[PDB]
């Protein structure tokens, strides 16, 4: 099993909905959370965990880790808890920022129904993953990768895209281990 149902009683559960109702912006009184689950995959997990050691030795800029949001279908879900989050399937609506996987700073962004559609019983789909973001660039249609650091740097290649270089709200990674699906929270419209 790769999601356990996590219990309102726990410190755990109230971590995630504080933190997902905080970031829920003008929709924290239109958005209810149904459930909450914990996802396990032990093999990426462990091989997170080496990325995140590396990147905590090398990187310029701190915290080399945040905790981002990603609403999905209800049939990718199964994928995600199984796999990891996967850049291939691109399906999903659109890759402005480059061909990878997109998380969002705020659960207002991820809550959306273009992104979270709901189900037939109203249940909409929102990943909390722990993601490496590292040391970011801009985000660009071409990117199959993360953006080129240019002049001035050492590496080719910066860890992950962003939406704003000043300011940013969203995240593309490129990666297959560079993000972490912690947990899902199952939420729905008042
Ligand atoms: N699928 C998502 O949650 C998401 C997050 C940030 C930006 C975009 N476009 C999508």
């Amino acid at each position: 099993m790769n999601l356990e149902r996590l219990a309102e009683n726990t410190g755990e559960f109230q971590e995630v909905v504080r933190a997902f109702y905080d970031t829920l912006d003008a929709a924290r009184s239109s958005i209810r959370v149904v459930r909450v689950e914990r996802v396990s995959h032990p093999l990426l997990q462990q091989q997170y965990e080496l990325y995140r050691e590396r990147l905590l030795q090398r990187c310029e800029r701190r915290p080399v880790e945040q905790v981002l949001y990603h609403g999905t279908t209800a049939p990718a879900v199964p994928d995600i808890c199984a796999h990891g989050f996967n850049r291939s399937f691109c399906g999903r609506n659109a890759t402005v920022y480059g061909k990878g996987v997109y998380f969002a700073r705020r659960a207002s962004l991820s809550v959306q129904d273009r992104y979270s559609p709901p189900n037939a019983d109203g249940h909409k789909a929102v990943f909390v993953a722990r993601v490496l973001t590292g040391d970011y660039g801009q985000g660009r249609r071409g990117l199959r990768a993360p953006p080129l650091r240019g002049p001035g740097h050492v590496l080719l290649r910066y860890d992950s895209a962003v939406d704003c270089i000043c300011q940013p709200s969203i995240f593309v990674i490129f990666h297959d281990t560079q993000a972490l699906p912690t947990h899902l929270i199952t939420c729905e419209h008042v």
